[PDB]
């Protein structure tokens, strides 16, 4: 998890501010007041947890799964944006017309020279792809994708009535994906949404083909309706010429609802009632994360209004569509109360009561189980391979993961972490200024830290507010994608709160006062100060959404919170191939143990082996890194080095005894924490195998020299719990979740203290 | 929301669509934010058959043939 | 918006363009708008009706029949 200052958080963090979001920089705060009352329709969203796996290849073909693909793909970071994945598309089917050969070659397949025509069909259908990659050197595909897809207009099943089997299918695993949208994803929906435009038409056509194909004859005579097939898929494909602009339309869909926002009466920003109406817009101007993607690219793009909308006719047509009524996002549209609730609250409590302890944290069940791959390639001899899911490492780790699966438990940390409660003297006296505002999600880690990128650098840049802007194009997109989820997700969230909001510009740099944001209002607070307001007026009036945050009372989290974790073994006996990489090959790496006693080194030196008992290597398997069973002791790292290098500036600041007293028993009490925990880890029967087993190598060292093989010197009792670490070593590294660099931090952390037992054991 | 509701259960625990019902029914009651406005739809509709009706030619008065139908 | 999209894409129909801009020079009525309404109009034509016993063809074949040496 992660906190700030419940007074102070621009100069804790200002990515959580409304004005960095605004571009304010770091100056004045936002406040100006002269507002419009606002209404939740809990707004749009996404999924949070789809871990599943579509069929192809089985010759059905949908748009809509398609449409999942690509922008998987995309979220797969496999190129850029879907936009990019379309227009290099339609690059690729630029091979349209200027190919009847497709068509000649693949009816050649047929059977072939169809002028020799007759009811020619017999049998074959289901791996064009190999013939038809024979097309691919008629067609050369340097993405697999759309290879994989055109194959599909000759054998969805066409000609319907034979050809004929497949028996087969073929692949894909979609996960999770985002959580909240952004304008380049926006764009991206949309432009899926043309690709929507393609295909459905692109079956539809061949769907009556046949219809009209089969005038029997049997399947009637060939060089024809197949030598035809999708010559009308090419005019199809140039029906597909012109769906919009997705940069235009979405621009304008947001600035016109950004005038259905604004005060300004004027005719540039005069909504027509005109037009007010007219379905959609009505329940669309309710959505308010969607809302945030508007101040979002507000900020990144200036306003820039190109305006392709009238005032009404037509000022249709733009909004005729958008992404939520779009199927082709895997983002979906919402109902109404629950919003995306699922976090509890608690406050710390000096019997006046102000919190001091914010709370506001995660609610997450992490996987139970996960099984390793093998890679078993064969076909193709490339990208294509199969993973043949099989116990291993898997089943016995997982049931070790299972008592990790009790005691690491978020409803536990933050309760622990709540127990932080006393601090700074007695009672009833905590209280000085700003006052710890810890928080964090399940899903920013869960999917940033799925990219392969180590969140917290992220982190850190919204912690200064200011990016680095040092990072690569890839990493600039994992940083913007980072800000505006963290940011959006806090914002309806405490949304999902507070019923009632109003737009606010500002005002400052104008820019033409478009630039706006929101400021709220509840009134049960106790007159304390808090925040900027304190609380004024008997009621809140904040820009900042933290502040509605930190006066909300306490609660419990909803959602089913659970990984849902994937299976597969069906669909491997069907594999077939996918952009599976990333687990990724050799499935763990060896640790080296080592300690002194009587003055001497050892070094246990352990491997990987399968460790548990059976040989050897063991090999070949990976096993997929859940992103969730990392990326929430993850959280509890940054939490680690949080209060590690923070208080340790602490230490370097208020040189203060009882400031002293204060560093010293938190840093201590994060120490005692890691303690206990790497202590109950320790207990676990892979940690009692690392313990009997490399004590029985040591032991065997302590064979190696003749005078010091008398008998264990090693069991007094600090040892103990010294090598007790080790079983939190093998949990680290390998156990499939930590990626070290980590137990680096642990070991320094571990000599900063006494630790002991502390007491226990 | 009753055929997304007896999730089964039976009719499925409430404090839920239950605590629901007309939740989407008061957005829906917001739907009716607005309809038209009665006088001046009639009025207009009026009018504009008044403009169908009169001699009166000019563009004040000249019911389009882009709608006439 | 529709049909025009295709539309374009005859040819022969074109022919029949030049043959009336050909006896009745242009005569720009252009009783079409820019756009609401350009919609009116395009609303439907011959080939879309049935009432021709002409008819709207597919893609390939033209009306293709003949040979060559």
């Amino acid at each position: 998890g992660f906190n700030l200052k419940v007074k102070d958080l621009n100069g804790s963090a200002r990515g959580l501010t409304q004005a960095f979001a605004i571009g304010e920089l770091k100056n004045q705060l936002s406040v100006g007041a002269l507002q419009l009352p606002l209404q939740f329709t809990r707004t749009f969203s996404a999924s949070m947890t789809s871990e599943l796996l579509w069929e192809v290849g089985k010759g059905n073909i949908d748009p809509v799964m398609y449409a999942r693909l690509f922008f998987q793909y995309a979220q797969a970071g496999g190129a850029l944006s879907v936009d990019e994945l379309v227009n290099q598309f339609t690059e690729y089917h630029q091979s349209t017309a200027c190919n009847p050969e497709i068509w000649r070659k693949l009816t050649a397949y047929i059977t072939g020279s169809s002028n020799r025509a007759i009811k020619a069909d017999a049998v074959g259908k289901v791996p064009p792809t190999a013939i038809l990659e024979q097309l691919r050197t008629l067609a050369p595909s340097e993405h697999e994708l759309f290879h994989h897809i055109t194959t599909d207009f000759v054998c969805h099943v066409l000609s319907p009535l034979g050809f004929i089997l497949p028996d087969a299918a073929y692949v894909y695993r979609v996960g999770r994906t985002a959580t909240y949208p952004n304008f380049y994803a926006l764009v991206d929906c949309v432009r899926a949404s043309d690709l929507r435009r393609m295909l459905t038409a692109l079956s539809s056509v061949d769907s009556k083909m046949l219809q009209a194909t089969f005038k029997a004859k049997g399947a009637l005579a060939p060089a024809l309706i197949s030598q035809h097939l999708a010559n009308a898929a090419t005019t199809a494909f140039e029906r597909s010429r012109g769906n919009f602009d997705a940069n235009a339309v979405v621009s304008s869909v947001l600035t016109i609802l950004g005038r259905l926002w604004s005060p300004s009466t004027p005719k540039e920003l005069d909504p027509s009632a005109r037009l007010r109406n007219t379905n959609g817009i009505d329940q669309l101007r309710s959505n308010l994360a969607l809302f945030i993607a508007y101040q979002d690219m507000v900020k990144q793009r200036g306003r820039a209004e190109v305006i392709f909308s009238d005032e009404e006719l037509s000022s249709t047509i733009i909004p005729w569509f958008i992404e939520a009524m779009s199927e082709v996002s895997p983002f979906k549209l919402r109902p109404i109360n629950e919003t995306t609730s699922y976090i509890g609250q608690t406050s710390a409590i000096d019997h006046m009561g102000q919190p001091s302890h914010v709370v506001v944290y995660e609610d997450w069940q992490f996987a139970k189980e996960i099984t390793a791959f093998t890679p078993v390639k064969l076909a193709n001899n490339s990208n294509q391979r199969f993973l043949d899911v099989e116990p291993g490492i898997s089943d016995r780790m997982s049931a070790t993961l299972a008592p990790i699966g009790n005691t690491f438990a978020v409803s536990a940390f933050v309760k622990n972490r709540t127990a932080v409660y006393e601090a700074v003297s007695q009672r009833g006296t905590v209280n000085s200024n700003g006052a710890e505002m810890t928080l964090g999600f399940p899903s920013v880690v869960e999917r940033d830290y799925a990219l392969d990128r180590d969140p917290m650098v992220a982190i850190a840049a919204l912690r200064t507010g200011i990016v680095d802007e040092s990072l690569e194009a890839r990493a600039s997109n994992d940083l913007k994608r980072s800000m505006f989820n963290y940011y959006a997700a806090v914002m309806h969230y405490a949304v999902a709160h507070n019923p009632e909001v109003v737009v606010s510009e500002h005002q400052g740099v104008a820019a033409e006062q478009g630039s706006l944001y929101l400021v709220w209002n509840v009134r049960t607070e106790l007159r304390i100060p808090v925040g900027y307001n304190a609380i004024e007026g008997g009621s809140i009036r904040t820009p900042e959404p933290l502040e509605a945050i930190a006066y909300n009372k306490p609660i419990q989290p909803s959602e089913v919170l659970q990984a849902k974790v994937l299976d597969l073994a069906n669909h491997t006996t069907s594999i077939h191939i996918w952009p599976w990489h990333e687990a990724s090959t050799e499935f763990a790496y060896e640790d080296a143990y080592s300690v002194t006693i009587r003055n001497k080194r050892y070094t246990a030196e352990v491997k990987e082996f399968e460790l548990l008992g059976l040989g050897q290597r063991r090999e070949r398997v990976r096993i997929l890194k859940p992103t969730v069973a990392h990326a929430i002791i993850q959280m509890w790292y940054s939490w680690f080095v949080e209060d590690d290098r923070t208080l340790a500036a602490a230490r370097r600041t208020s040189r203060d005894d009882a400031e002293k007293l204060a560093i010293d028993g938190r840093r201590m009490q994060n120490a005692v924490t890691l303690l206990r925990k790497i202590e109950m880890i320790g207990t676990t029967g892979i940690g009692a195998s690392a313990v009997h087993l490399a004590q029985s190598r040591i032991v065997d060292q302590m064979a190696g020299r003749g005078l010091i093989d008398d008998s264990s010197d090693l069991h007094v009792g600090i040892n103990r719990h010294r090598i007790r670490i080790w079983a939190g070593l093998a949990v680290l590294q390998m156990m499939g979740l930590l990626s070290r660099s980590e137990a680096e931090a642990l070991t320094k952390v571990l000599g900063d203290s006494n630790a002991l037992g502390m007491v226990v054991a």
